[PDB]
């Protein structure tokens, strides 16, 4: 049941926004690892004398790098004459995040009719702010309020080119990379009491509870009207016979933080192909793969899905698959994306929930935790 | 003339170490633009709580990137307990390092006979200590003095595999990139007064000038015994019709620091070739080339040592070529490896003075001022 309780109007997830202490270097890594173009670009060579920031895109997906530069460039700046072409940037926040929390996403950016709107009615509701809304060029507005942690749900709201003070990037240093990534499909928050975590972001957003069914966590889902835009948030549960990732997560990031995204491919076979053989080439490393028992268990649970040849294209490229009531699927996990054991890449693609596909068809693998470990024992009896 | 003054025994350049933000996404990013190797590695998976270093190398090549966890992991540590596979290290000069300065070179390693005695040699002959002597696993010594900036000079020295703690790095994801880097030839130094530079570094390693013969900058060379350790360093010359790139690297680097590290490739074609097609595709840029005019005045220049194809590769690739009393240097220059325009890497391959090939033949290229200007003021004219 979907009450459809948005206390404003939100469109889909607009980017994902990586603090970096370089981000020329963390951008051209992900650019090949995930096969992201550069598109668009916020830099000294543009006038930009407070942060460096590189805009990578894949489809709708959009992944943005920011660094601070030395403070002394910017240093007879105020912020009504300021260079930065995103306001909301500080450069003692994004050395302390970054000193904080190492390599890892400052902000969710969503968008949004009107961020001024979604930003009053947000803090109205219990919202933490922090910025508060900016018109860029008399033509696009953005605000942040804290979601967890240090991390802001940062809304954007475009009155008719990602942002004014881009500039679009030369096709020379832009080559046309593309694993078959799209969009961002879900964005995961780690937190230590999962309760008031989502008290509090369901109370300044009106995002309902989104429809489920020791692993280390619990977890629930929360959803806008339509349901695209999807943030679930996980709590450790403690002592077990292995030691919680969300607990390893919170000790290593120095508290709460966004855990994982989760992006949408339109061919997880072909992004895991590409991405996979760059693995020890500058690209990204994938989970332990399951035993090939856990793939025989396929069969029975989703041979209706998938042909033979198909689940074996699953098993040669380590490819997860849960199920729903609606719909099927396919995932997969990367090792952490830089030196903490914290964030890391979850590569998705959906079957099912025909209407459009309608948003989380087919859950979030849930389901895999109970069907890794059967079969992680039945491969060990084995 | 060389006097051979060494105070101490110097054998050849070590390695180059890196501090970072994060040392994952800059050495991967480095692997694949570079061609280097993933070979040994200290991190939480070794045991080391403090920081996290992972090593590359091609051929003698050697780079180290580094980067701090949070202190909370080692809080309960002294240094007789660190866990640290290098006890030099320090979270809060490390965090002050990368925040003051951005990605750039922290330690100029040399290998020497007695680390010990270099350190007590050099301090006692002017050197400001950074770190003393310690002995790894009854093994390994190192110890660090100042050399510029935040720069140190770092000197190891082996009884008898890259330093204890550090684990060889899997064969799976060491995989074997080779674009045929061999070893570091020389390592730059950005400062603003060349005078006392040079006093000071000479005066506590007796390492001597090495013979030369508007650009920006004034600049010496300082060498070893057999001049296989070579430490240009360069100074701004204020005023003229374009800006001192020595001083736009001081301003952006807040002062004195490492401006470029000159790699020498067993084939400059083939490297040059590798490193252009990644450029793109999350490797290295390289400087604007030089104009056709150039190449046609390098005939003139060194077609007794370049064939036509030969010469008319180097244009393809936009290879500098400059010519010295005894040898030839093929040269050519990265744009600046991070966000801030301060350190940016060289590719060398010196052609004559045949003995083994002697340090420093060919020169480092200042020629190639007045020849590169000579041949832009010509194509413009042409
Ligand atoms: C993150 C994840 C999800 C996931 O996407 C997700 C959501 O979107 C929202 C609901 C809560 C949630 O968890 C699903 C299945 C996962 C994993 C996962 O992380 N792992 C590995 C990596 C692991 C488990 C334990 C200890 C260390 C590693 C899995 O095995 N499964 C099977
Ligand atoms: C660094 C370099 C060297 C070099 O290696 C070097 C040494 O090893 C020791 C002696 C001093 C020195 O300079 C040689 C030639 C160079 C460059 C160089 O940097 N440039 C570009 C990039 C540039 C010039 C001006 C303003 C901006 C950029 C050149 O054009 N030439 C021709
Ligand atoms: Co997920
Ligand atoms: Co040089």
């Amino acid at each position: 049941k979907n009450p459809k309780s948005d206390k404003f109007k939100v469109k889909r997830f607009h980017h994902i926004e990586f603090w970096c202490g370089d981000a020329t270097n963390v951008a051209r890594r992900f650019s090949w690892g995930l096969g992201m173009r550069f598109s668009a670009k916020s830099d000294l060579s543009t006038g930009n004398m407070v942060h460096a920031s590189y805009l990578l895109t894949s489809g709708d997906l959009r992944f943005l790098f920011t660094a601070p530069y030395s403070p002394s460039l910017s240093a007879g700046e105020i912020k009504p004459t300021t260079t930065a072409s995103i306001p909301s940037f500080d450069h003692g926040s994004c050395r302390s995040f970054f000193s904080s929390h190492g390599l890892g996403v400052r902000a969710v950016a969503i968008e949004v009719e009107d961020a001024e709107s979604a930003f009053s009615i947000s803090v109205a509701n219990g919202a933490i702010p922090s910025s508060p809304p900016i018109v860029l060029n008399e033509a696009v507005t953005i605000a942040e309020v804290k979601l967890y942690g240090d991390v802001v749900l940062r809304y954007v709201s475009y009155k008719a080119e990602f942002l004014p003070g881009f500039e679009r990037v030369e096709d020379a240093s832009s080559f046309p990379l593309d694993y078959g990534i799209r969009r961002l499909d879900h964005a995961v928050g780690n937190v230590p009491e999962l309760g008031p975590a989502l008290t509090y972001v369901a109370g300044f957003t009106g995002f309902h509870q989104f429809a489920e069914f020791e692993s280390g966590l619990n977890s629930a889902v929360l959803a806008s009207n339509d349901e695209m835009v999807l943030l679930p948030i996980n709590e450790p549960v403690h002592g077990t016979k292995r030691k919680s990732q969300i607990q390893t997560y919170l000790e290593h990031n120095e508290g709460a933080g966004l855990q994982h995204l989760a992006l949408m491919s339109e061919d997880i076979f072909r992004t895991l192909r590409e991405m996979r053989k760059r693995s020890s080439i500058g690209g990204f490393d994938f989970m332990p793969s399951p035993p090939p028992t856990y793939y025989q268990n396929l069969k029975k649970r989703v041979g209706d899905v998938l042909s033979d040849d198909q689940i074996k294209e699953c098993e040669e490229l380590g490819i997860l698959v849960d199920r729903d009531d609606q719909g099927t699927l396919l995932q997969i996990f990367t090792k952490p994306l830089g030196d903490r054991p914290t964030i890391f890449i979850e590569i998705i693609q959906r079957v099912g929930c025909m209407m459009y596909q309608s948003g989380g068809c087919g859950g979030f693998g849930k389901g895999n935790f109970s069907e890794l470990f059967k079969s992680i024992e039945e491969y060990e009896k084995t």
